[PDB]
């Protein structure tokens, strides 16, 4: 579990998103696995706007912050689990890293602020969702 708080934004992943954030919807994007709710306080992450590919995240399974090195974001094959059919997911990160289904939501962070969540992963691999091109998240 674990969300990133912008400004009045609540970003989680889609298939972690709880009854109170459907209710409270500004976005949402079934290929990216992402979400995005409003909120009635304000936010204080801030969202990095660069090309990073290396940076730090929290894995919860482990109850430790590592230090990865992670590819562009792209298109790339996910297998079905209980959330989604077998399929194709964009603005994905790929890294070799250790991570569980209950890492999803970990933040990934660059020098810069906060790149991305955990999706993805399995078999010594870990995934993240790119946040760096919602560009909207730092206004209105
Ligand atoms: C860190 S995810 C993980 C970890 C280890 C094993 C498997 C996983 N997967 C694949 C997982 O449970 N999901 C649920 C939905 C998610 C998605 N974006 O499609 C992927
Ligand atoms: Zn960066």
């Amino acid at each position: 579990s674990g969300a990133i708080y912008v400004g009045n934004y609540r970003v989680v992943n889609r298939h972690l998103a709880t009854h109170n954030d459907w209710a409270n919807l500004v976005w949402e994007d079934s290929s990216r696995d992402l979400l995005v709710s409003s909120t009635t306080a304000q936010g204080c992450d801030t969202i990095a706007r660069c090309d990073c590919q290396t940076g730090v995240y929290y894995c919860s399974s482990r109850r430790k912050h590592y230090p990865v090195s992670f590819s562009k974001p792209s298109l790339i094959f996910v297998e079905a689990s209980e959330y989604y059919p077998a399929r194709y997911q964009s603005h994905l990160m790929l890294a070799v890293g250790h991570s569980e289904p209950g890492d999803c939501g970990g933040i990934l962070r660059c020098q810069h602020g906060v790149v991305g969540i955990v999706s993805t992963g399995g078999n010594g691999l870990v995934g993240f969702a790119d946040v760096r091109d919602l560009l909207w998240l730092d206004e209105e």
